[PDB]
């Protein structure tokens, strides 16, 4: 809450109004795409429908927290003399971080999906790799409480976080690397692309992370939040839209009569 970085500028109103509009539109994309996942979930198999549902879930769950954090945005500063100073404690980015422990599971869930795993496998894996998404988004969530008090410990928890990325990154890889070949109507070269997609987005997050390391002024929480929006679009929205080409591709290719008319 006022342990993060945020709390400690007053910001112009080029500042301000320009973080506002990054959160609200935001909401406007993810509900945007919502309807267009929810729409296209009659041209998919059963096989592969549960993955575009999890698209439109996730698309709830962060328009939901953007326009929580737009809400939150305006409630906390006020134009004074000038600037925009805080008033209340009511922003922080810690409720990105417990959003992320539902749409990470989702995103993930949905690429074994299109992958083709089933039963055992798909329990199995799922398992490890929501538990080093959790590990990772934990040790990531009580690093940033220190983002103003203890950078030194922000690092440390940090490396802890990027292990148990750098443990999921090789786990996703190895299912990928190894069932592509399962994959119809040549969508083992589309989730090559995928997985490479999540490699350049995901990345971008723990960079938003370390802004208050390199960059620890007004500027540098626009450049955080102009971080964190390039990253949501690409992880959320692009991410799916790829999940839901190769759903729909799939599902023609083994005979779906909605998918070869679409
Ligand atoms: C910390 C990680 C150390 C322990 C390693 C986790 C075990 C593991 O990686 O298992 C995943 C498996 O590939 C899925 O079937
Ligand atoms: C941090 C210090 C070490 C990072 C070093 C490399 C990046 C590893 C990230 C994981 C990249 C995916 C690896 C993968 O896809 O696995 C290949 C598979 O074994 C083929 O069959
Ligand atoms: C839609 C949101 C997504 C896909 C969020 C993903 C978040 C990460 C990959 C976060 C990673 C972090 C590290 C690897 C270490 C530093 C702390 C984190 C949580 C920023
Ligand atoms: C359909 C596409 C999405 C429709 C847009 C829905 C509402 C956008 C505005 C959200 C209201 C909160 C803004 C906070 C200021
Ligand atoms: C840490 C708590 C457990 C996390 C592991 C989650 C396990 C995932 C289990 C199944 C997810 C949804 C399965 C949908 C597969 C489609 C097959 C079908 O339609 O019958
Ligand atoms: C559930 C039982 C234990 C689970 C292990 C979780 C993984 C945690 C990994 C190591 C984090 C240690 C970082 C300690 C922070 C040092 C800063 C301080 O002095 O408080
Ligand atoms: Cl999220």
């Amino acid at each position: 809450s006022m342990k993060n970085i945020e709390s400690l500028f007053d910001y112009s109103a080029g500042q301000f109004e320009f973080i506002d509009h990054l959160l609200t539109m935001g909401v406007g994309v993810h509900f945007a795409a919502l309807i267009f996942f929810l729409v296209v979930s009659q041209f998919v198999a059963p096989k592969y429908r549960i993955a575009t549902a999890l698209s439109c879930i996730v698309m709830v769950s962060a328009g939901l927290i953007l326009n929580s954090q737009a809400v939150m945005w305006t409630d906390a500063y006020a134009y004074v003399d000038g600037s925009y100073q805080l008033q209340d404690l009511t922003f922080s980015n810690g409720y990105r971080y417990v959003n992320w422990m539902a749409t990470i599971p989702c995103l993930l869930l949905q690429l074994l999906i299109v992958l083709n795993l089933k039963g055992k496998e798909l329990f199995s894996t799922a398992t490890w790799l929501i538990l080093a998404a959790w590990g990772m988004i934990i040790t990531g969530y009580v690093g940033q409480l220190y983002e103003v008090d203890d950078i030194a410990q922000l690092m440390i928890w940090g490396a802890v976080s990027t292990a148990f990325f750098v443990v999921m990154n090789w786990i996703v890889g190895t299912k990928i690397f190894k069932n592509r070949a399962t994959m119809l109507g040549g969508t083992d070269s589309t989730i090559t692309k995928v997985f490479w997609l999540m490699m350049f987005a995901w990345t971008l997050y723990p960079i938003a992370y370390l802004v208050p390391a390199f960059m620890n002024n007004a500027d540098g929480v626009v450049l955080r939040q102009l971080l964190f929006t390039i990253a949501d679009i690409s992880s959320k929205v692009i991410y799916g839209l790829m999940i839901t080409y190769i759903a729909i591709q799939q599902s023609a290719a083994a005979g779906y009569v909605p998918a070869q008319q679409a």
